[PDB]
């Protein structure tokens, strides 16, 4: 990966299907995209989310997420994310919106 990185670290990503369980992955925001890995070795990339035209917004009322410090990226498909702290949630939403918002 020769891209410059905006931010890295742990987030919980809710699964699409199954029991919709929250998984802890290592996330890298680089080149206007989220890359997720098992861990911080950032060796084998599990998934990719190109962020342009995705709206990242906290705590979707109807979406009834029980877990705290949770936010969502909607493909204006939606992904649900959760940080360990309020500070992290804010840093991530800023970062993702900067990448997403192409005016």
């Amino acid at each position: 990966l020769g891209s410059p990185v905006v931010v890295r670290g742990w987030l919980h990503k809710q699964d699409s299907s199954g029991m919709r369980l929250w998984k802890r992955r290592w996330f890298v925001l680089a080149d206007y995209c989220l890359f997720y890995y098992k861990d911080s070795r950032e060796e084998a990339v599990l998934g990719s989310i190109p962020l342009p035209s995705y709206v990242i917004s906290p705590v979707a009322p109807e979406d009834r997420i029980s877990r705290k410090y949770s936010f969502k990226a909607v493909h204006t498909r939606t992904y649900y994310f959760s940080a360990d702290t309020q500070e992290d949630m804010n840093a991530w939403v800023r970062a993702m919106n900067q990448a997403a918002q192409v005016l």
